[PDB]
């Protein structure tokens, strides 16, 4: 069932990465570090602090576009 909300999180938390860092709006950060740092405030991800690594790593294979 957690996979069920993770697979719903995956895509929606997509939606927060690329709604903050979309294709020409905002840079897909180099390294999730600095994503991270300025993303904390969108409680999407938030929805990942107990999947962290879950997260960290959807962000950087997203790829916009």
């Amino acid at each position: 069932n957690e996979r069920r909300i993770l697979e719903q999180k995956k895509h929606y938390f997509w939606l927060l990465l690329q709604r903050t860092y979309t294709k020409t709006g905002k840079p897909k950060p180099s390294t999730w570090d600095l994503a991270s740092k300025e993303l904390g405030e969108s409680l999407e991800y938030k929805a990942l602090g107990d999947e962290d690594n879950i997260r960290r790593q959807i962000f950087e294979d997203f790829k916009p576009e």
